[PDB]
Order: C-alpha cells, then sequence, then structure tokens
C-alpha cells in the first residue's frame, strides 16, 4: 500500500466539522500536531473566496488555514500565515454518530505519507480510528505515525486548551 | 459615569455567538486586543463544566478562555493557560442581524474601565457599536480606548487570520 491508494472518502458539509468542535487529535506522523486541538470555522462575512478555516490550536500558539474542495474529496488549505498551499485527503468520517465525531486525514507526497491527523472528540474510542491508523502506518514512512497524548502539559481548568 | 453604572446587557445563548464566529474587534483598551480575532467553541464532550469558550487569536498567538454566567448578566471566564479568573459584562449585544452580528463588552476594577472589546462581523457598521464606545470612553480611564485595526498585518490569503 502506497500513500496514493488511501481512500479518499467524501468530506462532509463543513457544519458537520463545525458541530464536532473542538477535536483533539489522537494519532499524528511528525510532531507538531502533538497535544493539539482542532477548530472548525464558517467563513468570515466578509470574505470573498467564502472558503472556512481550520485553527490548530497547541498551548498558545495557533496555525490557521482557510480551505476549499477540490478533485477526488481533496482538500485544498491556504496556510493564512505563510500562503502555502496543502492538499489534504480523508481515509474516513465518522461525525456526529451517539459517540461523538471522529476522522482520519493525511497529507501525500507521491507514494509516501508526509503527515497523518487522527481526529476525535470522543478520546479515541472509535474502532474505525485504531483501524484506520493501523492501515496508514503500513504506507511508506507511515512508521512515524504515532500517538498525539504521550506527554501533554497540565491544565488549568479548561478542557481542550492549556 | 463611572464603569459600575455601564449598563449590564443580557448575555445571548452561546449557540448565537458561536453562530457570528468569526468576529474581529473594533475597539479596545489595552493594545493586547488589537488586530485579533474572536472565536466562540461549544463545550468539549469531555468538559466536565461544560463551560463554552472564547478564543482570541492575534496572528499565530492564541488566548483562551472557559466561561461561565454569573450574577447580573455577567460572564465569569477561566484563561486557560494560567488559571486566572476575569468578570466581564456586555454593555450591549446586536447578533445575528441582517447586518451582522456586534457587542461591546467590558471589564471594570470599581469605578474604572480596566478593559474593553467591541467586536463585530460587519467591520463596525453597526450605529450602537460607535455609540457604545462614546460612552464608555466617558468612564474613567476609558480615554485608553482606541481603534484596534489601524496597523495590523498584511493577509495571505485569508480573511479573519494572519
Ligand atoms: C483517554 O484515553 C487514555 C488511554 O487510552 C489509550 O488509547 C490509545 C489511543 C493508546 O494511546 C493508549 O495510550 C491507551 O490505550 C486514558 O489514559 C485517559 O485517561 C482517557 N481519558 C478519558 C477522559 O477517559
Ligand atoms: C472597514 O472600515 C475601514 C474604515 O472605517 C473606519 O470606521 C471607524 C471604526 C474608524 O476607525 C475609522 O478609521 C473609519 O471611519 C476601511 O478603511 C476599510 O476599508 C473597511 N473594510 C471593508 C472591508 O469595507
Ligand atoms: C513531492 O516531494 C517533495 C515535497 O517537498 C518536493 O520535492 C516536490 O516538489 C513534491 N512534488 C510536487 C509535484 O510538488
Ligand atoms: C481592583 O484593583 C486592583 C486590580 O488589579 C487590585 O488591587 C484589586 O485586587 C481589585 N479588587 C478586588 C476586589 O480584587
Ligand atoms: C481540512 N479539513
Ligand atoms: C465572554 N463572552
Amino acid at each position: 500500500l502506497t500513500c496514493d491508494q488511501l481512500p479518499k472518502a467524501a468530506i462532509n458539509p463543513i457544519q458537520e466539522f463545525i458541530d464536532s468542535n473542538p477535536l483533539e487529535f489522537e494519532y499524528v506522523l511528525t510532531e507538531t500536531f502533538e497535544c493539539t486541538t482542532r477548530i472548525y470555522v464558517q467563513p468570515a462575512r466578509w470574505s470573498t473566496t467564502k472558503a472556512p478555516t481550520a485553527l490548530d490550536i497547541k498551548g498558545t500558539q495557533i496555525m490557521a488555514y482557510d480551505f476549499v474542495g477540490g478533485p477526488e474529496n481533496s482538500a485544498h488549505l491556504n496556510e493564512c500565515h505563510t500562503g502555502d498551499k496543502q492538499v489534504w485527503y480523508f481515509q474516513y468520517t465518522n461525525l456526529l454518530t451517539d459517540n461523538g465525531s471522529s476522522y482520519c486525514a493525511y497529507r501525500c507526497n507521491g507514494t509516501e505519507i508526509i503527515e497523518y491527523k487522527c481526529a476525535s472528540n470522543n478520546n479515541g474510542t472509535d474502532p474505525l480510528q485504531h483501524q484506520a491508523m493501523e492501515v496508514a502506518k503500513t504506507v511508506p514512512n507511515g512508521d512515524k505515525i504515532h500517538y498525539a497524548k504521550s506527554n501533554c502539559p497540565e491544565t488549568h481548568g479548561c478542557f481542550a486548551f492549556y
């Protein structure tokens, strides 16, 4: 299995992601998205793209990406502080169930997987998430994939922020 | 007029704030909330307070506050990185109109105003907002109140983030 042969699942309507807020990452590839919370935001009333935005929040640091749909269930991200573009797909989504929401998304460079984001609001308890992670580990560079929450700072009275 | 005599308006249901996302600050007191975007978030499925959260985002920095209602239309904030508490009120809200949403909120220390946050998603065009700002300037230390967007960094293809 190479990264380009991973499933490219249908991307749910943006409101379903917004209604899943807040999410935490369960499995990631680089260290970047360890101990990170994800927030989806509707487009600004003044946005001329009318692209919604994904926010990745790690303590007091944040990265934001406006994004639009592309071909074959792709998401095309624009990192808001640099203008750099990324192309993302979903392995699966399972949003707004009785046990909350989960998904796994990935970014490829050809046959190699370069980033991986398994997110949930149910502490990783959707069987689909462990299962999708075991599959993504099998593609080239998927050996980097690991648990995102082994060493997170202690809270000071909030739950998705620190 | 002293800060303690400012109106303490009724706080809209949290979903109305969430449906106003994203907001930008129009007038502020300290420099802290210049060029800042505000995002409201529903409580985490795993939160035991079930407090929603306000996020203030200024470039790649973020401060988060879980908050609950208190007496007399107060909001009681818990800053998520420190645990420090703040008590906030609203001068007015005017959310989810045909011209979008606005509000002005403030924090007092007795008769003195110590922070001020006028927010909107309509570029400050609600007549109530200019009007409320002119009133808050009249309370002690309200002379610090100023336009929040005179010198913000340039965008890189997003609209509420930079
Ligand atoms: C959340 O889950 C933690 C342990 O469950 C882990 O599940 C997978 C993802 C592995 O990374 C492995 O570490 C564990 O089997 C708990 O330690 C933690 O207390 C749980 N939190 C709540 C709120 O239940
Ligand atoms: C947004 O508004 C800007 C100027 O309007 C300002 O209104 C008050 C709040 C004062 O601070 C004063 O600077 C101005 O009267 C415009 O420069 C800007 O282009 C406007 N943006 C859009 C998208 O219309
Ligand atoms: C895939 O490989 C690396 C990723 O940084 C780079 O050399 C190359 O530009 C990428 N491919 C394309 C078509 O951009
Ligand atoms: C109001 O004034 C300052 C704010 O930092 C401080 O000395 C004092 O603790 C504040 N009042 C109360 C009751 O905390
Ligand atoms: C991108 N979801
Ligand atoms: C606090 N709104």
